[PDB]
């Protein structure tokens, strides 16, 4: 099939910042070059679309050439007749937004736009509706083809691939699936189908903040099980809320909120309380230690946290879900969906905004 | 001041089904008992109101009544004069409602009614909203005297206070706050003044949760900071993102679909390139070899999620802060608090 890779990858990046090659192993050219390479040795027609195509030394650019990639700057020629459009974009300055809005009229029919690492496919959704409309492009699908890993290292085996379950609206077709199943499977990956809004949560560098915080909720799930023999509906109550509660806080007010709302001192305080067994609490253990030397680990943000104060009210520990289907009984679904996609786009903005120098 | 504490507590649970005095120390009484006695050592003009007095062992009321604490079986009466009524009141059986609405038209003129773990103090608020109309109690203030520990034992140094920091309407005054602040500190406890819907993630058993998954979010922030070298905005973007997403599955799906849902073998797989200094990241490794045992940690959770089936479809990864004030404008801060109620009903009751 005919696949387009919007992104090379920044050999800068992956050699004088991330040390790759020492960090993870394997070598250059990492990202959406190694992926390209991979689907061309593979037998699929791959384009590569970068502005910076010229930056690339000449040693690195044959490799990705002599294996089938055609490279390119222009994204519009990139896109026609392309089945397969993979976002390996920015995340800064809504770029992946803007790439996806140029290439949407140029996509054959029934194409499929992915994002990779740097954006969540709901997200770059709710931003292009207005062009799909306008446009009459509802033939796009909208999926992943995340890494989970940097592609062209050892531990790039795999690739998350968002599907419909949980979604209210569909986003992509079986169809569409099963062309990049068929790429990862051709690639020697393992495809991981995961529900569309759970794949960057699973994929992206924040998998630490996932894991820990999955593993972190396990870890009270036993304590409230074996010693506190409190009941489960109370213990999945303190883990939803603990866990909207600090999303909330990060979202609205950054890391700098976060710090100064809960309060170290109190969390540290509070904390010593449930430490009922050492053994079988290594997590919890880890984090009382990790407060209580945290002045020395993110000095700037506990000055940050100092001088913050909220602006705004808020609610932080109010579910989600249970905001949408209270939404719904309010207001027309028609509405709602707007209302969604207005939320996903003031995140985005918000947060990014936000990082201010 | 006059201070009336709802509820002694369970002598059977802190001995029998928890044992305080070795898992954490001190001696009973626990609980409010413990709290009555600090406050009238401390001078205070202190009354324990609870309904199984009389099943408290001799030994145990001696040593309550002695301090100068007033025992008796009567809500109503012990309210009559109490400037501060803290509820000690049970978990389950909406006790806590039905005491704090019994005990409202009977507080005095200012008088702050504080709750402890088993109740969010904007759930109560949310809950009297009628009866502070019907009664004309608007000069009642609503806080928190939580211990975020169990009276009684050498780990309770502190309260949580409730403040009206991140509300749009106050639920208590100043002076009130301040007669809170007082008998913290007149008892050698430290005081601690949150935002009131921050009390309970902070001061409860979830206190694992959050403190485990705030210190996540720091380990992920000095992993950007020092190796990744990436901006701050997609650090608290992934963040916010990956924690919105797990706590909407708990919500809807409870732990079985969290954990179906995730994919564990997934979440190992991505979690591979993100181990990049061992040392500085204590969490991530101990985390991602506690995901390799899951399956011989919680076999009856894996079992639960191999037979679950999402029923209902929602979007998981909605900001709950943008939504939040999407329902502000539509329909008023009266029915987000009720949300909140909602919520805390749904898993405390029934
Ligand atoms: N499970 C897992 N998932 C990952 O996604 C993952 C990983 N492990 N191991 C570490 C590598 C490194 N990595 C980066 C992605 C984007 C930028 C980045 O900064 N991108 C900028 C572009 C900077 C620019 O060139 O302008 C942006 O999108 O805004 C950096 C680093 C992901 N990784
Ligand atoms: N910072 C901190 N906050 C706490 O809130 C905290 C703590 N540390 N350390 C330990 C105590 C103990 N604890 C319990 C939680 C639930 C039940 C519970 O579910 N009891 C049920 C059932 C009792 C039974 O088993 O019969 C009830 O009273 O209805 C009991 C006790 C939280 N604690």
């Amino acid at each position: 099939m005919r696949v387009t890779v919007y992104g090379f990858g920044s050999l800068n990046y992956y050699s004088n910042k991330l040390n790759v090659p020492e960090k993870l192993g394997g070598e250059p050219p990492y990202g959406g070059s190694a992926m390209a390479v991979e689907f061309a040795k593979a037998g699929h027609d791959v384009t590569l679309s970068d502005p910076n195509i010229d930056k690339v030394p000449d040693e690195i650019r044959k490799k990705v050439e002599d294996a089938g990639v055609k490279l390119t700057t222009d994204d519009i020629e990139a896109a026609k007749e392309a089945e397969v459009a993979i976002l390996f974009t920015p995340f800064r300055g809504g770029v992946t937004f803007k790439i996806a809005e140029t290439i949407l009229p140029y996509l054959v029919e029934n194409a499929v736009i992915c994002t990779t690492c740097t954006m969540s496919i709901l997200v770059l959704n709710s931003y292009l509706q207005n062009a799909i409309f306008l446009e009459g492009r509802e033939d796009i699908g909208f999926s992943t083809m995340h890494p989970a890993a940097i592609p062209g290292t050892p531990q790039h085996k795999h690739y998350l691939i968002a599907t419909n379950e949980l979604l209210r609206k569909p986003i992509v077709t079986e169809e569409q699936i099963e062309k990049l199943k068929k790429l990862a499977t051709d690639t020697g990956k393992e495809a991981y189908l995961l529900p569309a809004e759970l794949v960057s949560p699973v994929g992206d560098m924040g998998i630490v903040t996932t894991a820990i915080a999955f593993a972190g909720a396990i870890e009270y799930y036993k304590v409230s099980r074996d010693i506190l023999k409190t009941k489960r509906s109370m213990t999945e109550f303190q883990i939803a809320q603990s866990l909207q509660v600090i999303s909330s806080l990060v979202t609205k007010y950054g890391l700098e909120g976060l710090i100064k709302l809960l309060n170290v001192d109190a969390m540290k305080a509070s904390l010593q309380s449930m430490i009922l067994d050492k053994n079988e609490q290594p997590l919890t253990v880890t984090a009382s230690k990790l407060l209580e030397k945290i002045e020395e680990t993110i000095p700037e943000l506990i000055k940050e946290a100092e001088n913050f104060s909220p602006s705004e009210p808020t609610y932080t520990s109010a579910p989600s879900p249970m905001l949408v289907e209270h939404m719904e009984d309010l207001v027309g679904d028609d509405v709602l969906k707007g209302i969604l996609r207005e939320s996903w786009k003031k995140f985005y903005e918000n947060v990014s905004e936000r990082n201010k120098e």
